[PDB]
């Protein structure tokens, strides 16, 4: 459209004969997401909900991506093994890690999902040491309304990284920032949603109440939904993972939607209040295999491509058969090397755009019991 | 520092023998501004307070910087004159506008202040028309903790512009975003501070309570101060300016600090509650000349370089003499072309860095009455 | 708690409430239990034996702030 072709009618709040007060008031009442954020970006964005995923980002590992090669890790493996708490399966193999990355990218491409690639500098470091955990791009997933700078609860190696990803999103995709978390802890990208307006968080090493309150207040305003619900799990774990039980600080390892009103869920996830809430709101629970969970094969860490279709770890044979039995298509992808650190396949995916999908009302209205 | 020289002692929360729980808790308790925002940026930043200004940005006008060249302005001058409410002083002259810009830059250089330059594209437009008001870079001033995306209450021509300035600050200076305002109206860069922890806002066309609450909550957490105060003026004005009275929607036209516990203030600014608050907190008021105020010569729009030294419009002879009588040095700078739109000299300056300066306690402790 | 607090013989009364992830009495996948007596117990003044499956973050914080020392039970046992 030509620079000299613009007219007052191109301003949505403008009307012939409108008073100053009325124009201003209409401006104050406009919706931020649809009036400002999306039009200025030139596109929709946000991974909220359980609708159709269209766009993601991955990181192709280099030798600097490997947590066990940080000089700080070398100084004290046991310090980082306490923070992470995941089973020791030996050193990360770079070549195999690269191969499973290619396989994940192909799964997306075979299903019509756009894949962007995020690179980091050589010898990447923040003020406190080498980057660590920066393969886990879910930590930079984009909300309706914009990107978030996180406060990491347990991993100093991620300082600077949510900044880098948000900046990448702005420069590469024109997606703006929504908020920085500035108190307590909050790692929103490791949260997930089980309906269009239902967020699952934890209280854990990765989330306190103050951080949660700040994040939820910001994303609720741009959620595109009338109401917003936060189901808060209360896992018994000290760091990231509890290898005695399968309990995890991140929702993405405890629970995930596989279809409308159907969740895959860890044995270690549901305290009584959470169970009651899910029951009352008509969610059907597919229980993950207990050994798969406890051994950190990440059977709940499935990525929903759309209701009824997920990407899952190829070696979660028992959980994946239960998911298929629930009428859901499973795309199996190798995820052996990724699980040597604090996450699985879903955890490594930055979700950029998901189309609007089924609501909590749709969950409540499904007749299945 | 070498990539392989990092040790655990480089992590501030680390200590020999610390448990996982204790390390995580120390991480949750760390201060965002000094642990994350500033170290990742590689520098301090923020214009908060009344200390020494060190760094600003200006825009050198082009033909597209002129509001009277927008096709929307041409379609209805009276619409925009209703929104703005400022006296008509005739057409902007590009070349003279450029000249007064160079004069302001020289004043900054003569006073030891670093000046960055912001350019816009040719034929710059947002989703709703040509940019308008984009010379006024105060709207992009940087807070302790980071940049802000604003919700403009009356000027659709600024949609997209606070985004552009924040992105510029991130790419050019490595300064991160703090928050996007997503409800109501809030134009924080046209606010000003009268002590290290005292923010002056208005309730007006440019600010509602919801927008104010969002902004104040965000900047208070990174203010670097134990307490934070918001003095809210209640000007009687419909749009930007009330040409019958001198009242303005923006604090920056109503009031400004000139020294520790000394303010220049418009006759039209102080409702009884605001006057009482200023009295109880020991602020001395220098009243701007009423004719200079009403004629929009912007006599309260002075830029504090440090306590006791301001830049002011060269033609505010009466107010400037009152400021000098109060023991403050005035640097007079031409600001004729800038005032044809909704702002004065201070309004066109993006403040990037101001050193920590006197506190509300310092104001309260000054003995002068 | 209202009933026993009035006859406790003590000026104050505190209830630490654990939130175990278990559907019935016992969770054989995790070691979590519906009963406190299987999750935690005092062994001396300010020293507790405690299950890996017992302590949510709020409970852990409360115990830490009140100076209780935790001996972790063997996870397989
Ligand atoms: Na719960
Ligand atoms: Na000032
Ligand atoms: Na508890």
């Amino acid at each position: 459209r030509g620079y000299d072709d613009w007219r007052l009618s191109d301003i949505p709040q403008y009307k012939d004969g409108i008073s100053t007060y009325e124009f201003v008031r209409a401006t104050h009442e406009a919706d931020y997401r649809t009036h400002q954020a999306e039009p200025v970006a030139g596109r929709t964005f946000g991974f909220n909900g359980i609708g159709r995923l269209t766009e993601v980002a991955l990181h192709m590992p280099t030798r600097y991506t490997l947590h066990d090669q940080s000089s700080q890790y070398k100084e004290s493996p046991s310090f980082f093994q306490g923070l992470m708490g995941v089973p020791d399966r030996g050193p990360v193999d770079l070549a195999a890690f690269q191969r499973e990355t290619e396989e994940l990218a192909t799964a997306f491409e075979n299903n019509g999902i756009k894949v962007h690639w995020v690179d980091y500098p050589e010898e990447p470091a923040n003020p406190y040491g080498p980057l660590m955990g920066h393969v886990f791009l879910s930590w930079g997933s984009i909300w309706r309304g914009g990107s978030v700078i996180s406060r990491f609860g347990f991993l100093p190696g991620m300082v600077g990284v949510s900044e880098y990803l948000a900046k990448w999103a702005w420069n590469t995709l024109n997606i703006p920032p929504l908020v920085a978390i500035t108190e307590g802890a909050m790692e929103p990208g490791a949260c997930n949603m089980i309906a269009d307006e239902v967020l699952v968080t934890c209280l854990s090493a990765s989330y306190d109440q103050r951080g949660t309150d700040q994040l939820v207040a910001a994303i609720s305003k741009t959620s595109g939904t009338e109401e917003f619900h936060n189901l808060q799990l209360r896992p018994a774990v000290e760091g990231f993972f509890n290898k005695a039980t399968g309990a995890c600080a991140h929702p993405d390892i405890n629970i995930n939607a596989i279809d409308v009103g159907k969740l895959v869920v860890s044995p270690a996830a549901l305290d009584w209040d959470a169970r009651t809430w899910l029951y009352d709101n008509n969610f059907e629970l597919i229980e993950a295999d207990p050994d798969e969970q406890r051994e950190f094969l990440a059977p709940c860490n499935v990525l929903l491509l759309e209701p009824g279709k997920v990407i899952a770890h190829a070696d979660c044979h028992k959980t994946n058969q239960k998911i298929r039995d629930a009428g859901v298509e499973v795309i199996e992808v190798t995820g052996t090397e990724i699980r040597k650190a604090c996450g699985g396949i879903k955890c490594r995916v930055m979700q950029i755009n998901r189309e609007p999908g089924p609501t909590l009302a749709d969950v409540r209205n499904r007749v299945w019991r």
